[PDB]
């Protein structure tokens, strides 16, 4: 789930496991 | 990933496929 | 993330989705 | 999704960007 070359969807995954520890 | 018993992560999961089609 | 016309990735998600519930 | 003190939905989630990057 990229915007152009930005992995919009691997970023997302880091959230939710840096918000959920 | 939920808030409560509410799976958020599946829901957000859903909207990615969706919107990628 | 697809192998041809199969939406791999999602599949992944229900699968985990369904182990969990 | 995790296993014990794993955090295996992370490592699939990363798991999938090496394999597609």
């Amino acid at each position: 789930y990229r915007i152009x070359s930005y992995d919009f969807x691997d970023e997302l995954a880091k959230l939710l496991r840096m918000a959920a520890g």
